[PDB]
């Protein structure tokens, strides 16, 4: 048996938090993958207080 | 048996939070994928207090 | 047996939260995918206090 | 057995929350997909206090 | 049996936190992958208070 | 017995609050007075978020 | 017994608060007074977030 | 017994707070006074986040 | 017994706080006074985060 | 018994705090006084983070 409980309220409760994000020409070319890929939290841009949870049992056959 | 309980209220309860996000020419070209891909939270733009959770058991056959 | 309960009210109850989001020419061209793809919360634009949860058991055959 | 109960009232009850979202020429063209894709919350524009939940058990055959 | 419970409230409750992120022309070309790849939290852009957790048992056959 | 248990946090919780005060030539005079005098909060200038409490049982014998 | 148990953390919690004060020639005269006088919080200037308390049992026997 | 247990941490928690004070020729006079006088917090200037407490049982015998 | 148990750590916790004070010719005269006088916190200048307390039981026998 | 147990570490915890003071010709006079006088914190200058306490039981026999 699996399981992943998460506890109570989070979040900013204090001072100052500033985030600037100015990339110029980011490129990400991907091709020809084969298998599965799990991930809890993927942040390719700008994130703050992002919680993610993933569960997977995939069966892939060729 | 699976399961992922999440607890009570999150969210800002404090000071200041500012987010600027100005990319110029981000490019992301992907092609020729094969298998499954789970994810809890995908944030490609701008996010704040983002909660995500995924559960999946896929079967893919060719 | 699966399950993913979520608890009570979240949301801003504090100070100041500002989000600017000005991409110039973001391009995302994807082609030739094959398999399933789960996701809890996908945010490609601007989000705040976004909760999402997905559940899937798909069977794909070729 | 499945099930994803959500609890009571959420929402802003505090200070200030401002969101500007001005992309210039975003392009997202996709083609040649094959299989299923679930998602709890998809926000491609501007969102705030968005709750989504999806359950799917599709069978796709070719 | 697996399992990964998490702690209670987290988040800024103190002083000042500033993050600038201005890459010039980051490129990431990946191709011809073979197998599974799990990850807890992938941050390719800008992140702050990002919590991720993934559990996966995939079976891939050729 | 007695007691005035003030409680709770208070203060500005968002919004705009402007206070102006330009009296020309205010005056006040009290020549002969005698006896007790107790006040909770007395404001002669601007004020603002002001809390005050007083508790007095004097004995005066002429 | 007696007692005024103030409590809680207070103060500005976000927003704008502007206070202006330009009295020209304010005056205040008191010539002959006699007896007790108790006050909780007295402000003749700006003030702002002000808290004050007082407890007094004088005995005077002119 | 007596006692005024002030408690809690207080102060500015984000936002803007501007205080101005430009009186030209304020005046004040008190010629003949006699008796007790107790105050919690007296502000003749700007003030700001000010806390004060006073406890007094004088016995005056003319 | 007596006692005023102040507690907690306090002070500025983020934000902007500007205080200005330009009185031109303030004055204050007191000629003849007699008797006790107790104060918690007296501010004749700027002030700022100011805390004060006072306990007194004088016995005066003109 | 007595006792005023101040506690906790305090001070500026992030943010901006500017204090200005340019009074032109302030004045103050006291000619004839007699009796007790107790104060917690008295400021005539800028002040700032100031804490003060006082305890006094004088006996004056004219």
């Amino acid at each position: 048996g699996w399981g992943q409980p998460h506890g109570g309220g989070w979040g900013q409760g204090g001072g100052t938090h500033s985030q600037w994000n100015k990339p110029s020409k980011p490129k990400t070319n991907m091709k020809h993958m084969a298998g599965a890929a799990a991930a809890g939290a993927v942040v390719g841009g700008l994130g703050g207080y992002v919680l993610g949870s993933a569960m997977s049992r995939p069966i892939i056959h060729f």
